[PDB]
């Protein structure tokens, strides 16, 4: 089982490639703060002042404005942007689940797709509706 | 098995509640608009305008509380309680298999969504795409 969801958001490609590995960008939808830039091969730092926790990544593939790849709890995850006419579709998948766990498996998609919506909204009308955690 | 989801809305209850029954108030976030409010014993016939296309015979209102409705062979009971900071909605659609994980994965998604639509349309007075959800 690959949990795959896709989130059209009305802007340019590069845009929300942007929003994802900008420091500055990411606190709009998703973590409260990075270390840093992803790259291709840096192990950043991801903060949630909510919970106050904070987790290690090390970012494995990047395609500038196409894909984003890394691991987190033995899953393999991609985040790709491909284009659409209205803007850019944003692809997330979560990759090597069972259906023994129908439980986690609608956890892990509504953290997805709760994500994507904030992503959405912080990137179409430039507010916020408190940024999940999902990992 | 019953697909619940839970999603906290910085609003009153009652507008959180007004939001689904005003048939001026839905298209914010769900359906582009019912043929009235929503009220127990009521058929209302529903617009999505995107699909330019239903019907949904209300069983249960509580007044900003509980709105119960079946579409399908899945019954469903949409929830609002108080919170701290404003409110908690509840949406619940029952009865499904463990089997088709894709239809519950996707209608999971439709739930979700569609409440993620509505907080930021309650919070923040600007709408994103809404969806069929049934």
């Amino acid at each position: 089982m690959d949990i795959i969801t896709k989130m059209q958001v009305d802007v340019p490609r590069e845009t929300v490639f942007e929003a994802f590995v900008d420091p500055e960008k990411i606190g709009g939808f998703w973590f409260s703060s990075s270390s840093e830039r992803w790259e291709q091969g840096k192990t950043i730092t991801l903060r949630y002042e909510e919970y106050d926790a904070e987790l290690n990544i090390n970012i494995e593939r990047v395609e500038d404005n196409q894909l984003i790849a890394f691991t987190w709890g033995a899953h393999p995850i991609t985040i790709q942007f491909e284009e659409s006419e209205a803007g850019t579709v944003v692809t997330t998948t979560e990759k090597d689940f069972d259906t023994q766990d129908v439980k986690q498996l609608l956890g892990q998609k509504e953290g997805w797709v709760y994500m994507l919506s904030c992503l959405k909204v912080y990137l179409e009308h430039g507010v916020t509706i408190r940024a999940a955690i999902l990992l």
